[PDB]
């Protein structure tokens, strides 16, 4: 069965250390860059409100078949596809799926069991599980999960500090330095369900990324330090299908699903974490990462530069 990778570092900064995100990330970098990903728990009293317009939040999630690669059928390409949800109707669907699958209330399912079942389903040719992921939803559509002082929604006085916080993902620096920037991005939202996932990838321009789970069940992460990036790519090339082996990385990254134990068997260091509600995950430059959701949750993410 699946062997869980060792845990990535978790930081619990003081109020003093929590003042500037880039300053804090610079200081933890000697350790966190050696694990690729790390988790940051804000001070207990730091609780931003959820500012998305939930009334009109409607979306069509992407259909994901967990075992599509291992499955390499009559009328293929028409198995399942788009259907619009609200945040509420998606959550009802998500909870019903998980509780029916495990035959228990969703919050009683151990995280280690969903993890073991996810990787079993990914490689199983006998059971075909299909889930849905409301993801790559632009925050410019229904607003950010964080309050923003843009004059499009009410902000109570006690929420102003979160609209102005450096840990508000809308306030991260995103402009990359270049001479082209002298001659010449927004957060994305992720509505997960049980087993919805993201495959192994790095960010464009090898950027940092920062990720906040606003609410819901945990998001399980795997990360690989940047010094092992080429080792992971070599393992990918050896074990990937021949038809996908020669594809450009940006396209190959669409189907780069691989059990972490396989990477670990080849000597690639992999670290894991369960990002719970109210916690940040930071990925460092060229740190490959992948993961899946334990249940109905809501995440916000952006690439930033230092
Ligand atoms: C590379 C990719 O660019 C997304 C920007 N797009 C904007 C629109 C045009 C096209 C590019 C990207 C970046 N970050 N990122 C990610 C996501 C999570 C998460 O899901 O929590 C955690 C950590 N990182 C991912 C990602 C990686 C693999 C898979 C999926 C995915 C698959 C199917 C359905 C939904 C999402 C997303
Ligand atoms: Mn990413």
């Amino acid at each position: 069965e699946f062997v869980p990778p060792p845990e990535c570092p978790v930081f619990e900064p003081s109020w003093e250390e929590f003042t500037d995100p880039l300053s804090f990330i610079g200081r933890i970098r000697p350790l966190a860059e050696k694990t690729g990903i790390c988790k940051i728990r804000p001070p207990k009293d730091w609780q931003p409100p959820f500012a998305c317009e939930v009334k009109s939040f409607r979306f069509t999630p992407r259909v994901q078949r967990l075992n599509e690669l291992e499955a390499m059928r009559e009328a293929f390409g028409f198995e399942q596809a788009v259907r619009e949800y609200t945040l509420q109707s998606f959550g009802e669907m998500a909870d019903n799926f998980k509780s029916d699958y495990f035959n228990m209330p969703v919050h009683m399912v151990p995280t280690e069991l969903v993890e073991k079942e996810f990787w079993r389903l990914v490689s199983s040719i006998e059971e075909d599980v299909i889930v849905e992921y409301g993801a790559d939803i632009s925050s410019k559509d229904f607003g950010s999960g964080f309050p923003v002082k843009d004059g499009r929604r009410k902000i109570l006085p006690e929420e102003e500090e979160y609209a102005l916080s450096g840990w508000n993902l809308n306030n991260m620096p995103v402009l990359e330095q270049s001479v082209l920037a002298h001659i010449n991005k927004v957060p994305w939202l992720y509505v997960g369900m049980c087993f919805s996932s993201f495959c192994w990838h790095i960010e464009d321009h090898w950027s940092y990324s920062i990720n906040y789970l606003h609410w819901g069940e945990p998001k399980t992460w795997y990360g690989v330090p940047s010094h092992a990036a080429e080792q992971l790519e070599e393992v990918m090339r050896e074990l990937a299908p021949e038809l996908f082996e020669s594809q450009p990385d940006l396209l190959h990254q669409l189907v780069t699903i691989m059990n972490p134990n396989v990477l670990m068997e080849h000597g690639v260091p992999v670290y894991r974490t369960n990002q719970c509600a109210g916690e940040f995950v930071v990925t460092f430059p060229r740190a490959y990462h992948s993961g899946f959701n334990q249940g109905y949750n809501f995440a916000e993410a952006v690439n930033f530069c230092t």
